[PDB]
């Protein structure tokens, strides 16, 4: 053993509902509210690292990479945010997702924009228009490296991670429906990063696969 299963509140299957009658037809959204969170845990480190340079000791680097594996059909975005705690991590994608599930539905039902959703705290959950199963990986300096994983079903797991260390910051890993294989393709990707993340304040770099 050593995983944990954790229940979602009612609020999700309310979010997961939400997400399709909502963006559905505009899947790509995923990637701006991926990239837009690394940013955030990008913008806490730098900040902390003001106060104390020693903050960066796991890692000077401050970045976003796309990895795409067509092999896989996984797409996994990472970055040196500052990264979660068991309780962060918890509490973001449980506790926070439901509040913020309510907050979210309050304000489209007074006619605040969809694209809102990020300001929420339920961007995160929009992977689930293209990925069957996500996992994330984190790891944040004062505390070991966590994996969470879930098909947005009624629970997720936790477990400490026994993977490739990551020295800090948040590892997302998509795993991609069937039909949606167009999100390993580079052309694309590049595209989604072009309209949505342009004016992110860190390097965003695509890894490309080779022709072997
Ligand atoms: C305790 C401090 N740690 C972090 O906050 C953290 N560390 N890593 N990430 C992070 C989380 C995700 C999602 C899986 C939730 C991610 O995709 C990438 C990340 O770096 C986060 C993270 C946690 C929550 C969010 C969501 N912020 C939404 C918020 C809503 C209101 C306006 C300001 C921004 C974004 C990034």
């Amino acid at each position: 053993e050593e995983v944990e299963t954790f229940a979602f509140q009612a609020e999700i299957a309310q979010l997961m509902s939400l997400i399709i009658n909502t963006f559905y037809s505009n899947k790509e959204i995923f990637l701006r509210e991926l990239i837009s969170n690394s940013s955030d845990a990008l913008d806490k480190i730098r900040y902390e690292s003001l106060t104390d340079p020693s903050k960066l000791d796991s890692g000077k680097e401050l970045h976003i990479n796309l990895i795409p594996n067509k092999q896989d059909r996984t797409l996994t975005i990472v970055d040196t945010g500052i990264g979660m705690t068991k309780a962060d991590l918890i509490n973001n994608l449980g506790t926070i997702a439901a509040s913020g599930t309510k907050a979210f539905m309050e304000a489209l039902q007074a006619g605040a924009d969809i694209s809102m959703i990020g300001q929420f705290g339920v961007g995160f959950y929009s992977a689930y228009l293209v990925a069957e199963k996500v996992t994330v990986i984190t790891k944040h300096n004062d505390d070991e490296q966590y994996a969470w994983e879930s098909s947005a079903g009624g629970s997720f797991t936790v477990r400490t991670d026994t993977g490739e260390p990551m020295g800090r910051g948040t590892k997302v890993i998509l795993h991609l429906k069937e039909d949606q294989t167009e999100y390993l393709e580079e052309r694309r990707i590049k595209e989604i990063v072009k309209k949505h993340s342009q004016f992110i304040g860190y390097p965003i770099t695509l890894f490309v696969e080779k022709e072997r």
